[PDB]
């Protein structure tokens, strides 16, 4: 069960600029999650050869992490703040869609996302 290549992360053809929101989501958003107690397991694709999870990518379709999701705002991949909004919920819900109500990492996932929401909340 081989690992797919990561999401892309640049595209120098994208048009690109710089916003309020998108500064906010690297600047503040971003960096907050990831300094997180209980983001490690989010800051970098899931290794499904290496955790011995084979059904992984059989399941997830969609996958995100956090480490995608900074080279992308760093890389002006995003044109609209809304696309790296719904890269952070794609994250939160794969933790919640490969896994079970009151797991372990659904628990961490979830406590992420209270932080993701309490970030977003103030948004330009
Ligand atoms: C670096 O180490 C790890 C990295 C990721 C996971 C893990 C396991 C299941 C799962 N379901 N959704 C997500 C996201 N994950 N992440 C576990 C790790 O070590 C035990």
């Amino acid at each position: 069960s081989m690992n797919p290549p990561p999401p892309e992360t640049s595209n120098p053809n994208k048009p690109k600029r710089q916003t309020n929101q998108l500064q906010y989501l690297l600047r503040v958003v971003l960096k907050t999650l990831w300094k997180h107690q209980f983001a490690w397991p989010f800051q970098q694709p899931v290794d499904a050869v290496k955790l011995n999870l084979p059904d992984y990518y059989k399941i997830i379709k969609t996958p995100m992490d956090m480490g995608t999701i900074k080279k992308r705002l760093e890389n002006n991949y995003y044109w609209n703040a809304q696309e790296c909004i719904q890269d952070f919920n794609t994250m939160f819900t794969n933790c919640y869609i490969y896994n079970k109500p009151g797991d372990d990492i659904v628990l961490m996932a979830e406590a992420l996302e209270k932080l993701f929401l309490q970030k977003i909340n103030e948004l330009p």
